[PDB]
């Protein structure tokens, strides 16, 4: 029943370095707790209470169709959404239920860090630079505001979110989002709070 190194990745990973970090729900803001349960709902497909791959899937999937990327573009994708929900505690086989999906979220941060601390590749990074190619469908090597308001609109994002995103994150002033700065973005919106 309860997250540890049997049942989720980042727990399996923190002990496998030495990490004695432990979750205390009353960390957690309000602002954050209400943006999890509505990410987790939104992703509930079928509103079991449990999010599966399946239904995580559905998203990318989702972005694939409003693109016109390349097969291998595609499946970094897929593989990198698979990596980054598993490491969020997305079993392929037993999903993850509502009431583990906070802390779930809280122990993937702490692995970040770790992965930081020790020069380990982000999987923030490998999720945000996978999307960056299946975004571009320009081919210019770079994600413009139309290419981010797309991802919105797979997201159930109203488009109009991306205006606001794109101008906090393009400090470049450019006009396209570079690769760090869509890291940066994806930061954001998987997982840190809302500055
Ligand atoms: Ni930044």
């Amino acid at each position: 029943m309860p997250l540890d190194e049997t049942n989720n990745e980042s727990y399996r990973y923190l002990r496998s370095v030495g990490n004695t970090w432990k979750f205390n729900v009353e960390d957690v803001h309000p602002k954050m707790l209400e943006r999890l349960y509505k990410r987790f709902d939104t992703f509930d497909l079928d509103t079991d209470g449990k999010m599966t791959m399946d239904e995580i899937m559905y998203w990318p999937d989702r972005m694939r169709q409003l693109v016109n990327a390349t097969d291998e573009q595609v499946e970094k994708m897929r593989a990198a959404v698979h990596t980054f929900f598993f490491h969020k505690g997305v079993d392929p086989v037993n999903g993850l239920k509502r009431e583990d999906w906070v802390e779930a979220n809280r122990v993937f941060a702490e692995a970040e860090r770790e992965r930081e601390r020790r020069g380990e590749p982000s999987l923030i990074a490998l999720l945000s630079n996978a999307y960056y190619d299946v975004l571009d469908d320009d081919g210019d090597g770079t994600v413009d505001v139309e290419e981010l308001k797309t991802m919105m609109k797979a997201f159930d994002v109203p488009q109009e979110a991306a205006y606001t995103f794109f101008q906090k994150a393009d400090t470049d002033k450019t006009g396209k989002l570079e690769r760090p700065e869509l890291v940066h973005l994806f930061r954001k919106f998987w997982m840190e709070p809302y500055d």
